[PDB]
């Protein structure tokens, strides 16, 4: 009834450590398409990324695995699940793991472009809340996003 495949982009981020979301941070992420493949059980996911200033384009296969959780790597091992969604935007958590191993979580608010409207907004919070996420390390991200459409 609200097909979930098609063009995201990133509003807001969550996230329990503000180095891994900071200019150029591997967190720092502008989505551009999620294809989910309910058939194989996967995700396609197209997004932009900086490096010493300039975009990167990413396209990543997430694998679903046991319960609501989809796999894949980048930055090191990744977990996440759309906690969440409405016709108008997709709150997505994600476990990262790096490759030294630290422990991070993150919340992920993601929409049609510019327009968030309060109910989606305030419910992000709810989960980055309950994600155990301080409330202030949630920070507007669209505004950098400078990366090609
Ligand atoms: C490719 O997307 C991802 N890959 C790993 C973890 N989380 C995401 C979601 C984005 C929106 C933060």
């Amino acid at each position: 009834p609200f097909e979930l495949s098609g063009k995201w982009i990133t509003s807001y981020i969550g996230s329990s450590d503000l180095e891994k979301i900071g200019e150029n941070a591997p967190f720092q992420v502008f989505m551009r398409s999620i294809e989910f493949d309910d058939k194989e059980s996967k995700v396609y996911l197209n997004f932009f990324s900086k490096e010493n200033g300039i975009c990167e384009e990413f396209s990543l296969i997430g694998t679903k695995q046991e319960g609501n959780t989809y796999d894949v790597n980048y930055a090191g091992n990744n977990k996440f699940v759309v906690s969440y969604a409405s016709e108008t935007a997709l709150i997505i958590s994600n476990i990262n793991v790096d490759e030294e191993g630290d422990k991070t979580i993150m919340t992920g608010l993601l929409g049609k472009g510019t327009d968030i409207e309060d109910q989606d907004l305030e419910k992000f919070k709810e989960v980055t809340r309950e994600n155990g996420i301080p409330e202030e390390n949630i920070v507007n991200i669209i505004e950098r996003d400078d990366c090609p459409a």
